[PDB]
């Protein structure tokens, strides 16, 4: 009990800093501490209770400066504090956390489009590079099942990919895995039960709706429900059993929806609003403050 979904920064006109946290019990969202720096396309993770804000890029006024920061929130504190930066800025990141370590995976700098990896040991706050990806990956969706890193769809400079990778640590190599149906970049992935979902994206003419799954022993990707709303750049975090996903872009509007997959029925459902459309979000969930 008490665990609530924290969604930090995102981007609406420019980039933003807000640390807003839902709870699934009773409908509520909290304003918490801001960022230090305002940041869309970054990743959130969580290890040890505490809340991880990686990479972004910050759109402002004054420019446009990716980041390789990483900073740690604590919900007993309700305070932000800066942790050992990356090698290199990502923008439009993806994450992973293996074993209490913190995998950043891919991005962009500029015009570079990363196939790099690095992975983060908070007890001693280090980061280090590993094994690159076979592809470069922009907007790339991660998730972590049994132990195993999963880099999903993005975009390489070039196309839209529907490939997908894995990552086996003991070994530190990349392999294919089988490609979605769908080429995503910008979607929002996840684990829930023995698959790797990844919802919505940009297909290179298109924001998405469709959701597919890669079961991890079968290695085939199977349509689900469809989300009622089209979006990328959407945040993503399962909760008790569902997905939840958040905000995005759906071609028109920067979406405040909050919409929630029970696979038991395979259907989606409304569940909330944030309190304001943004797109490009971190999420993940730990304690309440
Ligand atoms: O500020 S955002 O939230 N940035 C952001 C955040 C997270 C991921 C991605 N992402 N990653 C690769 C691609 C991409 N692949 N092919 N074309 N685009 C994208 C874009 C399409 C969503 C971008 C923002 C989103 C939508 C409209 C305006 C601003």
């Amino acid at each position: 009990v008490g665990r609530l979904i924290y969604t930090a920064g995102g981007y609406f006109r420019q980039s933003l800093s807000y640390l807003e946290a839902y709870n699934p019990s009773n409908g509520s969202w909290l304003r918490l501490a801001d960022l230090q720096v305002p940041r869309s396309g970054l990743a959130g993770c969580v290890v040890g209770g505490l809340l991880y804000a990686v990479g972004g890029r910050n759109n402002s006024p004054d420019g446009n400066t990716d980041s390789s920061a990483l900073d740690c929130y604590n919900p007993m504190t309700n305070q932000w504090s800066p942790c050992a930066s990356m090698s290199v800025p990502r923008n439009r990141i993806g994450v992973g956390v293996i074993d209490g370590h913190i995998y950043a995976v891919g991005g962009s700098h500029g015009c570079i489009h990363h196939s790099s990896v690095e992975r983060y040991e908070p007890e001693r706050d280090e980061w280090h590079l590993v094994a690159p990806m076979l592809t470069r990956r922009i907007g790339v969706g991660v998730a972590v099942l049994n132990r195993l890193l999963y880099a999903v769809g993005g975009f390489d400079g070039t196309n839209r990919l529907n490939s997908a990778e894995c990552y086996y640590p003991e070994r530190n190599e990349w392999r294919m895995i089988t490609p979605m149906n769908t080429i995503r970049s910008g979607a929002g992935v996840c684990v829930l039960h023995n698959c790797i979902y990844a919802a919505g994206g940009y297909d290179g003419q298109d924001q998405l709706n469709s959701v597919e799954r890669y079961d991890v022993e079968t290695e085939t990707w199977t349509f689900v429900a469809p989300m009622r709303h089209h979006r990328s750049a959407l945040g993503i975090t399962v909760h008790q059993g569902k997905i939840y996903v958040l905000g995005g872009y759906d071609g028109h509007t920067f979406l405040d929806s909050v919409e929630c997959y029970d696979p038991d029925s395979d259907t989606w459902s409304e569940v909330t609003r944030m309190t304001s459309g943004r797109s490009g979000v971190g999420v993940a969930v730990t304690m309440e403050p």
